[PDB]
């Protein structure tokens, strides 16, 4: 019996990663973020929040390589999770944090958005794969590393995207993103006009309805100043732009 509302917030409370919002800069890495932001949840729901991590954006962008796609020039979730179940993932947290072993390298920007920072551009290069933490972490670089038991598609079916939140945690999703999306800001989005400008990776964490209308709860990875304290909600149950066509998901490996 599924809930009429989930959110992964309020049912892991003592998991403060599934709160959280990253910056992806200006790089189209949301592949790689929607990944490690869900993967950082799932470790913290597998061990009852005795592990906590920022799992790495960097590690997975910088060293995945061919497998996931082109880095900043884009990637797909699928060999993201593959890859943390082959290679595993460190910790890594936000721009000069100097949280975990490989903190986010690209500045934090403006997604599309006014504000302080400076806007985000593109034509940013990968950066390089290094395997070696920030000096006075510990421990090494191949001490830090997490690493997925498995990886797969969920089916394109809400009720299983729904089951497989409600055990397992959050999931990794990407959805058509049409130029109305850039302006949301609060209620649940459906696309009423605008032209098709790609395709993007994001997390779900849950689902309910507003004003009638179902909808799921999805963090971007566009820093907090973007949308809904850097979360939207999408039309739920139609498939809305694929976003019930691409989830993904894994179990962690105890470490
Ligand atoms: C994942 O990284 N997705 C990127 C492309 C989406 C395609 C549909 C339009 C929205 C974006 C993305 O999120 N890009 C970021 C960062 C960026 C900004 C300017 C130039 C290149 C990359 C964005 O804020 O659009």
């Amino acid at each position: 019996k599924l809930p009429a509302s989930f959110d992964a917030r309020e049912q892991w409370p003592q998991c403060p990663t599934i709160k959280e919002i990253r910056d992806q800069g200006s790089c189209g890495s949301c592949w790689a973020f929607g990944a490690v932001e869900a993967i950082s949840d799932r470790i913290c729901i597998h061990t009852n929040a005795h592990v906590s991590v920022e799992v790495s954006a960097e590690d997975l962008l910088t060293c995945c390589g061919s497998m996931c796609g082109d880095g900043c020039n884009g990637g797909y979730p699928a060999e993201a999770w593959n890859f943390w179940t082959r290679k595993g993932l460190v910790s890594g947290g936000l721009y000069e944090s100097h949280v975990g072993c490989r903190p986010y390298s690209i500045p934090p920007c403006e997604h599309h958005v006014n504000g302080a920072r400076p806007p985000c551009t593109g034509e940013g290069d990968t950066p390089k794969c290094s395997k070696i933490c920030e000096p006075g972490y510990s421990p090494t670089y191949k001490q830090d590393k997490h690493y997925g038991y498995n990886s797969y598609s969920v089916s394109n079916s809400e009720k299983d995207i729904m089951a497989e939140i409600y055990k397992n945690g959050p999931v990794e999703g990407a959805f058509s993103v049409y130029s109305d999306f850039l302006l949301y800001k609060s209620g649940v989005y459906q696309h009423v006009t605008g032209e098709m400008m790609g395709g993007h990776a994001i997390r779900i964490l849950g689902w309910g309805v507003e004003n009638g209308t179902p909808y799921w709860l999805v963090a971007n990875s566009w820093n907090t100043d973007w949308g809904d304290n850097g979360f939207f909600k999408i039309l739920r149950g139609q498939d809305h732009c694929g976003i019930e066509s691409e989830v993904v998901a894994g179990i962690p490996r105890t470490d």
